[PDB]
């Protein structure tokens, strides 16, 4: 079994617990506390590979921890909410800096793509993305779509970067 070391992050209110609580759960929690920091389990076979996922659903010295030790982030903002979207850069420059280094494996995901009329079109989150050299995966923690995705895309991240 390979441990992978996840940690989610993004403004409070995007629905980092929604979608993390989905993965390990696969149902939609609502309004699970949003002051509720901590981590996750999961076992989950990806291309053949028997992982257990180490996740940590930010909201601290066990952030810290995450932080330095983390293997990948997936970054979160809601299609939804133009701000949780403008500090996208403060959370990759946070995990720039306690990694010395541009080259983390991270997916920027954009979160509650059931809603309707967007605020932050796809391409704009492309294009980010693209200024990072990171994946772009929209995600609705509500239908599930995407959440798969984000996380496995994530450990095949990781992979492309060390190895495991
Ligand atoms: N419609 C919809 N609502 C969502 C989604 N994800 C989260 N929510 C809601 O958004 C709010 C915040 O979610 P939460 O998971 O607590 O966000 P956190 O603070 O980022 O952990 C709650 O009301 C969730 O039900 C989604 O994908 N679609
Ligand atoms: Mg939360």
């Amino acid at each position: 079994m390979t441990e992978y070391k996840l940690v989610v992050v993004g403004a409070d209110g995007v629905g980092k617990s929604a979608l993390t609580i989905q993965l390990i759960q696969n149902h939609f929690v609502d309004e699970y506390d949003p002051t509720i920091e901590d981590s996750y389990r999961k076992q989950v076979v990806i291309d053949g590979e028997t992982c257990l996922l180490d996740i940590l659903d930010t909201a601290s010295a066990m952030r810290d921890q995450y932080m330095r030790t983390g293997e990948g982030f997936l970054c979160v903002f809601a299609i939804n909410n133009t701000k949780s979207f403008e500090d996208i850069h403060h959370y990759r420059e946070q995990i720039k800096r306690v990694k010395d280094s541009e080259d983390v494996p991270m997916v920027l995901v954009g979160n509650k793509c059931d809603l309707p009329s967007r605020t932050v079109d796809t391409k704009q989150a492309q294009d980010l993305a693209r200024s990072y050299g990171i994946p772009f995966i929209e995600t609705s923690a509500k239908t599930r779509q995407g959440v798969d995705d984000a996380f496995y895309t994530l450990v095949r991240e990781i992979r492309k970067h060390k190895e495991k």
